[PDB]
Formats: structure tokens, C-alpha cells, sequence
């Protein structure tokens, strides 16, 4: 808990759980207010959106090849 | 209600009322989740923030050369 640092900021109204991808160092999490879910790399370089139109996101799990979400 | 339009958007979570000074055709407004009021031109081209570190505005009024902010 000591070297606090924000990675990714702006448009996250209505946030949702975030998952890691440690194979891949990849962060993925879902945006309910534009109803998207959208990775990025674990130093905060990289953001773009994956899934549009989704209605209300709340689970999300990266497995092997495939993002799962509910 | 004919030809909407989209002057400035943002890091608007907590928006509060709008306000317009005619003299100066200029918008003001308050953002609660940042503790700030700003302005901008009705054209949506310039903003910029005119107060800082407020705690919940609620109200705000341009007349004269003043404004007033409850
Ligand atoms: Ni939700
Ligand atoms: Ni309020």
C-alpha cells in the first residue's frame, strides 16, 4: 500500500470491476455510463474500447484466448 | 427546440445549474464533483475555471460586474 499511482482517467462515470490479465500485463474493466468495456497496459499507456453497446455490464474475467462477461 | 447541440462536455459528473450572463454572452456553471465554477462562451470554444476548492455549490448568478454563488 505505499506507492499509490493513477493509471487511466477521464470518461469512467458509473465504473465496474476491474480484472487483470497477468499473462498478458493487461487491465480490462467495463464503463456503464457509455456502455463499453475497455483495456489498457498495466503502466497506463495504452486505452481502447473492446465491446460497444452494452446495456449494463458486471462481471468480466479474461481466461486464455476469451474475455467472459455477464 | 429545433437544432441541439453540444457546447462542452467533460469532466462533468455533478453538474449544477447553468446560468448566462447576456451582456457578456457568456455561460456559467458549477461542478460539485470537482468544487468549481466555470465559464464558457455560448460558442463552446473557450472555457476555463474561475473558482476553486468550493464544497457544494448550489446556485450561482451573474449581475453587474459581480457573481454571486450560494
Ligand atoms: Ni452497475
Ligand atoms: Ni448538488
Amino acid at each position: 500500500g505505499t506507492s499509490l499511482k493513477i493509471l487511466f482517467t477521464g470518461n469512467l462515470q458509473h465504473l465496474e470491476v476491474v480484472t487483470l490479465d497477468i499473462q498478458e500485463q493487461k487491465l480490462y474493466w467495463a464503463v456503464t455510463s457509455r456502455g463499453v468495456i475497455e483495456r489498457g497496459n498495466v503502466d497506463g499507456t495504452e486505452r481502447m474500447i473492446l465491446v460497444h453497446h452494452l446495456a449494463h455490464p458486471w462481471g468480466l474475467v479474461v481466461y486464455g484466448s476469451f474475455l467472459y462477461y455477464s
